[PDB]
């Protein structure tokens, strides 16, 4: 019926598919510099038709939303994709292979679409907007809204200590500011590439910052030597062990917490993030303090604090002076009332690509996804999309999985938009 | 709620008598639609009265702001006009099932416009406010010298801080000494202020003392 | 005309329910108003139609414009609103008493409103035009090939600049191809153009070769 003709119309729109993948995948878009990105897309999103805003905190830093309108009386579906990539062409300080090709550009070559920032998150994101296309444009009849957000700052950057305001902003000004400012719908799904696999659990977050305290500060000439680690006046060295034991630490911790959902197995991890001590510029007094930055992932059921405290006594145990403070906590969640979805996901998935959806591993459950926002403000949501995992990491999508996305968002919505609220 | 109409006309051109409802001008439909949208908001806080542990929700409406065409070109009146309501919710309600609401209304008037929601949050009941509402009763007891009374419906029904906390998974109340500024009250005893100061040491010097 | 009311709320304050005229909230009173001054138009223009020489004057009334408080701030409803009216004139009738006649549809309906002319400006039936209107026939007659018609009301119910030249005794009227961009026609056709431009051009060769 619908279906047949929408899903003709998409097998006549793979150009459109790639060529909207490979511009909007070419468009430098780090964290910080989303907005020619989101320009793109919400003059792609006029051009069709869709009725496009900006919804943003910073004129150069918004996310974009669009509407299918339907005829009324059934309910609206959500699809969701980020508009920021992960490397900026100056992240030396991060990675030893910087600025290769893979990271910056994108470009279609024999049926495969190549760059990260197609896998994360162009490709997914050009998959439904076709999808809205080839609705639109088969006259598919649809009771409920299709609503459209792309969203910036996605990506796990977040301010702190001098770093501030406007550059270093992410996840507060993007998907949960565009919902919390109209862009509300029944369901929404969340398109990132997760090879076709559904997960709707993803975890939490807390940051810390722990600073070891040593000192006083000598003068290179005034060192006293030797003294044991722990007890160095030089916080650096201090730190080096509290660091081995923060290790062990997470080493267990990510067991312990450990947690299957309906939704998903959460697996939380922990990573220590960067460290400083004292200044490269001068370096002739070591110094009395040093920090460490440490991201730990939460299942839904753990209170930060608890973390924070198990933190403190690591640091006690060593018999460390240290200040554990957290600079982030965002929730995760499991979807709840999330079945309409799934299902209409798990019909279009099973006629599209030919059998069941395979349950998720556990690092795509464990992560930061724009399913936590929708979730947390009553919306339903999952993620669902194409192509190996960009935290995999996956340097491609080939054009034919893209279009299968296409067509299992179109069917999701042609069933979920239908059904009433 | 952007009513549209039109076709626009020069003034020496504008069709008369037309039925309200069918004006060419927006802001004549609108007017009705005022009207309409009032008897609503009526009806509305009645039906999702609600109430909870921490308090009766009494989610109100009001139209908070209205605008069709721009004063500094007036001779061509406008094809739309657009209100900005105001709608509380209880923790329960859905806000499309309100805006769904609000489009039946127009709907049943005949009018053509865009029911647009540019702002949602989410209200709470804290979960397990039992340690600070305890703590915070003893002190208060002492302190005020009776048992705290239950709070006036506005003051459970409107935004607080409390609701971002309880959100967050931080169990999160509200109180003070003084009449609500809502409301209208302008004044501060000093001994109330002084009462409060205490009630908050005590407050905290109790549960500050629980283990986590 | 600025509508009164208040005292403004919080909305989790505001008093339901509270009949339209008596609303605390100046946009419901002035929906209300809206409707009167609608019902006012509608007669205004039907008791000032007057007939002259040079055409016949509808004058007609429209609502340009309505604000009542700001969109950004929305939690609070207004204590005023203001709609913004065109009112024409035909050229014997004083502002002031189309601003008593508007004040008395307020006070009617027990509204406290203030009504605040923020334009007035006069309109003129030419004198002396004999010469001019003359010249302009018979090019006319030459060259559209048949007598002049008297204008559609519209035409000569608007503002043109005709009334700037009146006003300074330079005996003014208003004539060329097409139909009022108001009405409003999208096109001219090159051949109507051409036609006024020969109008206009013979008018000058006969008028400006008569003697001062
Ligand atoms: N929650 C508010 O701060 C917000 C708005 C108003 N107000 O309308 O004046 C009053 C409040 C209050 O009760 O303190
Ligand atoms: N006098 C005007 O120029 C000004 C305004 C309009 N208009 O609002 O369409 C029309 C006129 C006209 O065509 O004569
Ligand atoms: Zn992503």
């Amino acid at each position: 019926n619908d279906v047949a003709k929408v899903m003709k119309t998409l097998d006549g729109m793979r150009e459109g598919l790639i060529q909207t993948a490979v511009e909007l995948g070419s468009i430098e878009a780090p964290t910080g510099r989303e907005g020619a990105a989101g320009d793109y897309v919400y003059e792609w999103m006029a051009r069709n038709g869709f009725g496009p805003e900006r919804v943003g905190v910073f004129d150069d830093r918004f996310n974009v939303v669009g509407r299918l309108r339907g005829t009324g009386g059934g309910a609206s579906l959500s699809f969701n994709s980020h508009l920021d990539t992960i490397m900026a062409r100056e992240d030396t300080a991060r990675f030893a292979d910087a600025n290769d090709r893979i990271y910056h550009e994108a470009w279609h070559e024999e049926g495969r679409i190549y760059g990260y920032s197609v896998v994360n998150c162009k490709g997914p994101m050009a998959c439904w907007l076709i999808a809205a296309k080839a609705l639109k444009e088969a006259g598919a009849a649809l009771k409920g809204d299709v609503v459209l957000t792309a969203v910036c700052g996605e990506i796990d950057c977040e301010p702190v200590d001098e770093f501030q305001g406007h550059d270093y902003l992410a996840e507060d000004i993007g998907a949960r500011y565009a919902i919390s400012h109209g862009a509300i719908s029944d369901y929404a799904l969340v398109a990132e590439a997760t090879n076709f696999k559904p997960a709707w659990v993803e975890a939490g977050k807390v940051f810390l910052k722990v600073t070891v305290f040593a000192g006083p500060s000598r003068y290179t000439p005034y060192v006293p030597r030797p003294v044991a680690a722990l007890d160095s006046p030089n916080a650096i060295v201090r730190m080096a062990k509290l660091v081995e034991a923060l290790e062990e630490w997470a080493d267990n911790y990510e067991k312990r917490y450990t947690r299957e959902y309906g939704g998903g197995t959460v697996v939380p991890k922990v990573a220590i993030g960067a460290i400083r001590g004292g200044v490269p510029y001068k370096i002739y007094a070591f110094p009395e303090l040093c920090s460490i930055y440490m991201d730990i992932r939460l299942n839904p059921d753990t209170n930060p604090l608890v973390v924070q405290r198990e933190v403190e006594a690591v640091v006690s145990k060593l018999g460390l002076k240290a200040e554990v403070k957290p600079f982030l906590f965002r929730r995760g969640y499991e979807a709840q009332g999330i079945e309409p979805l799934q299902n209409a996901l798990e019909v279009a998935h099973r006629e599209v690509v030919g059998r069941p959806t395979e349950r998720p591993g556990s690092p795509e459950c464990s992560m930061w996804r724009d399913t936590n926002p929708y979730n947390e403000l009553g919306i339903p949501s999952l993620t669902y999309g194409c192509g190996g995992g960009a935290g995999g990491g996956n340097t491609y999508f080939l054009v034919d999985d893209m279009l299968k996305a296409a067509k299992v968002y179109a069917m999701t919505a042609m069933d979920l938009c239908n059904r009433t609220p």
